[PDB]
């Protein structure tokens, strides 16, 4: 269970963000604990931020280990009286906390939070906090790493690292509010539709009285119930849209704490092949995106994401995917408020592939199924009132088509699906090669997920060619009769190369690629969504296909606009969020 | 008085820093009064954050007039007992805060900190805080705007506004420290260096005790002090040295109230042609820089100040400019830490020019020497104890050879050299077209700082004819006797266009245009400091003359380096700091 952390009458908030002590571990780090004295020698590093790109030389930017993060944290005594919490938004990938030299924390997982308790171990004038973290991936990790002194991604990004989102201090009363839940049934029967809402609050502590109250957009208070658990009445109810987001607010006094929390009121129902958002039938426009920038790596940037939804408004989409990983808390509270549809999706990206040993095999493949069900576990519990979340995405191009893969997902979906309190579509991404009648997400997913490459990787540069394929298989997809939408589809383009006669990696040859795909994804009805790959430029390992990085984005890395995105936003400007189908 | 807030024993710091409700005045926004009940209609606007570019259309980018940011702020009452104050690093460039309606603080000048008091004006629970941002410039702001409904900005720059640095809260009990100062007076004469630091601290409320603490670079103690005033004996100190700095911490416990600051131990002192650093003869090696990003405009980065000041010592640099405003407090501590030489420059950029009037003209010329002398008050009241900051800058390309200009600087030089603890060197940018006998700087000032562009503006593309110029007239500003830098010149370079036969805007000439230029600079030993102009590609208002901004910078917007950066780090690299001349 984990909160978003912010400003209320009952807690605090100190963002421990800055430049701190930074140190590349040598090895001998760990033995001669550096976590207790200072860092002897000690570099500068802004948190929060990936630190591979922050300095000159190869050695930072592709370090293999440990680095120590160091800093200075101090408390007053008369807060002492309060519980004192260090929320650690994001450390990519593997955390270790310590205070005064004492290992009070620890975290697998790179993209997601995790807090510790502060009460016992603080001193009484400076403590030295000391974060240490690991950059290491392999069949344990998720994402996963390879093999064949470097890490070798099994994903198409770069290994970014470091306290990638924000570290912060907040406090909260003995008995606190430590967890909300609240879903909405929506009577879209009446000729003004109207809503009940239903929540729950978990308390935590030496407990015993509960308060919630309902307040509307512009703040003005609409209704009052009581106990840790009670439903809202809605008459005239104002309904989250795509594009035309509403929230309301809800307070939430228990004893001598108080909590805040925006709510959108929608509902998410697949009907067929129709993907039904408040009951009617959504269109998906958009894009995978990264949180990849420039120098920031894989750090959070608030100014980039209300610029990138700017962008997306501008080009008239509604809806992108976290592709690859979970993104900051932020970006998920900006969809809120802006109204953008996302498609949450987990870190479990590479999953796949004397002898070639197989995916799932027992002994010597991923390692990875337990970790996943965290993931899964902590995802949902972070995100789960999000009303711009509308589908989960247990995996991005996994082995879903071979032998053990059912037996590997199958409980990942049925956690997903018994966790969410909206109980929404669950999906996984299905890279190129799988059909209907191999792919195990064709019986656990509730929507497919297509990641196809027709005119780039395969058949290109012949889009003649690379069309009667496309069409072949989207056909065939049909017979499922379930929706189907693309969720990645694009050709690497250079910006500024043009051509009249086009080739690959041209800005002219990208909007042809583009054209082809969607005419035939407009031949489909089940077709319920179109998300090209990928919003922008972003950063990977070198290699000989990577022009410096991958080039497929419709933007370029400082959000700079190719011809393609003008194309799309023509379509997409002539496209409806709702009816298209 | 101004001290940064940071995170102590006695004192807190909660970063309002978030996605704020932002909206557009109309006109009617302050006469409909809406900094008292919520921002009808809002958007989303990242704080902090230049707001020009966050928008897509050129009517936010544009915008002429007032913007109302809007948020809301709640304190538990278990803090009441303290100190509350809000801080603002910056805000472009008028600001007027609310809360629940109240008018509580106003301030002239965007880019220096200001704070209030909120003890009085709070609330029990939930408040609304707005700050409201005008845009406007003219004859009475710093930076100058002229006329001839949009700012027309009388500089070189885009006019992004908004809340440009962080807004924070922290607290401190009723008798605080309320500033602090400390000299050294190092005794170059032993075998090895002592130094003597002298330290004055300011209480402030119902008063009685103080008591300071000296620590090294490791955190180990060094010494203790009693009273308001003391000094310290520092035998074996280690000099904070450009590249190679060492920063003492400072602890002065003073009744319920602690406050830490980093000390660097140098002494800067005018000999002549000789700008000594620790009694050396030093040589500028750098450019003058812009607080500019993308999309962030001239909010912060700490990610991008660590990136450049990794990109300088890759390319061998020790100094920059605060171009045209003073930069963050963020910076000025790293450049602290990393060991950065700053001239710290003041907002005072834009003093020049039926009939034409003058730019000192009593009734109709600049109206601003009255706010001009608060920002020379201000801005060294913050960076006084800098141990980067090497010297005072008052203005840029002012009129400084024009009647009345002397008259409007001297009182100017003057409270600049009475209020610096250090007296440190004075000085203003003398824009092209000056001489030796007709600037007033050359009486005022300490050193010549000269922004020439022989070889561009004048010359250009005859670098040859370009040469004889800036030899003749560098070689008059010999006559003073005084020690002569140039702070800026460059030629307008677009990133990827090349000519082995070069013409001007390619990077072949850029490179040709800093030869000739340089071949001269070497030629004088008078010349201490060389700064290119500018370090990166920044926005600045469309025109004939700006390629989608200026492009004189050695690096892309995005700090990637063109031909002319590598040239550079190839000449500073066999260049010392010291010893050069
Ligand atoms: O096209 C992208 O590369 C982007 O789209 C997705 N991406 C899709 C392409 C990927 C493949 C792949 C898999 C099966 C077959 Cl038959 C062909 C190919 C192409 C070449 C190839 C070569 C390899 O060595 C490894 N993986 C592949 C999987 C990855 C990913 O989701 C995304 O991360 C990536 O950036
Ligand atoms: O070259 C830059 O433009 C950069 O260097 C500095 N910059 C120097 C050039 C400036 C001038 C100027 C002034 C006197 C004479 Cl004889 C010629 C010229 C050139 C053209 C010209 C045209 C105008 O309409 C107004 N001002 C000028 C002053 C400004 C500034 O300090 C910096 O802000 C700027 O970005």
């Amino acid at each position: 269970a984990m909160l978003y952390p912010v400003l209320t009458q009952s807690r605090l908030l100190s963002d421990l963000s800055g430049v701190w002590n930074f140190k590349l571990d040598n090895g001998k780090g760990f033995e001669e604990k550096w976590y207790e004295k200072p860092l002897k020698d000690a570099d500068t590093m802004p948190v929060p931020a990936s630190y591979n790109d922050l300095k000159e030389g190869t050695d930072f930017r592709d370090h293999y280990g440990w680095v120590f993060y160091q800093r200075n944290i101090s408390v007053p005594e008369y807060v002492k009286s309060q519980r004192i919490v260090l929320r650690c938004a994001a450390v990519t990938h593997y955390a270790m906390i310590y205070l005064n030299g004492k290992l009070i924390c620890e975290h697998k997982g790179g993209f997601l939070p995790f807090e510790v308790e502060l009460n016992d171990d603080l001193q009484d004038g400076d403590n030295l906090l000391t974060i240490a973290v690991n950059n290491v991936i392999d069949y344990t990790t998720l994402p996963v790493g390879g093999k064949a002194p470097q890490n070798n991604p099994n994903f198409d990004f770069f290994n970014y690292c470091g306290i990638t989102r924000p570290v912060k201090i907040y406090t909260t009363p003995e008995t606190y509010i430590n967890d909300i839940t609240v879903t909405a049934d929506i009577d879209f029967t009446k000729e003004e539709p109207s809503a009940v809402l239903n929540y729950n609050v978990e308390i935590k502590g030496k407990d015993i009285t509960c308060k919630v109250e309902l307040f509307d957009e512009e703040g003005t208070k609409l209704s009052e119930t009581e106990g840790s658990e009670g439903t809202f009445e809605i008459s005239n109810v104002r309904l989250w849209q795509p594009l035309n987001a509403y929230l309301y607010k809800i307070k939430v006094t228990a004893g001598q704490d108080v909590y805040t929390l925006p709510y959108g009121v929608r509902s998410v129902r697949v009907d067929g092949t129709k993907f039904l958002i408040n009951e009617k039938p959504f269109y998906f426009k958009g894009y995978g995106k990264h949180e990849d920038t420039f120098p920031n790596g894989r750090g959070i940037n608030l100014p980039m994401n209300t610029k990138d939804i700017s962008i997306m408004k501008w080009q008239h989409a509604n809806s992108f995917r976290t592709s690859h990983y979970p993104y900051s808390e932020e970006m998920m509270r900006l969809c809120d408020e802006e109204g953008i549809v996302v498609i949450d999706e987990t870190t479990a990206v590479g999953v796949n592939l004397g002898e070639r040993i197989g995916t799932f095999d027992k002994e010597h493949g991923v390692q990875t199924q337990e970790h996943h069900k965290d993931v899964i576990r902590d995802l949902i519990s972070r995100d789960k009132n999000h009303a711009c979340v509308v589908m989960w995405s247990i995996a991005n191009e996994p082995d879903s088509a071979a032998e053990g893969a059912y037996d590997y997902f199958k409980p990942l979906y049925d956690l997903a699906r018994e966790l969410d309190p909206q109980k929404r579509p669950c999906t996984l991404v299905s890279v190129q090669g799988t059909t209907a009648d191999t792919d195990c997400s064709s019986q656990l997913s509730d929507v497919i997920c297509l990641n196809r490459y027709y005119g780039w990787y395969f058949g290109g540069p012949d889009l003649e060619v690379s069309e009667t394929g496309l069409r072949k298989e989207l056909s065939d997809w049909g017979k499922l009769g379930k929706p189907v939408m693309f969720t990645e589809y694009g050709a690497d383009t250079v910006s500024g190369l043009h051509d009249t006669t086009s080739v690959m990696y041209t800005e002219e040859y990208q909007v042809e690629y583009y054209e082809m795909n969607n005419k035939v994804f407009d031949e489909f009805d089940f077709v319920v969504g179109e998300q090209a790959w990928n919003f922008a430029d972003f950063a990977t390992s070198q290699s000989l296909l990577r022009v410096q990085g991958n080039k497929k984005g419709l933007f370029t890395r400082d959000r700079k606009p190719k011809m393609v995105a003008h194309y799309f936003r023509n379509r997409w400007s002539a496209i409806p969020e709702f009816g298209y189908k």
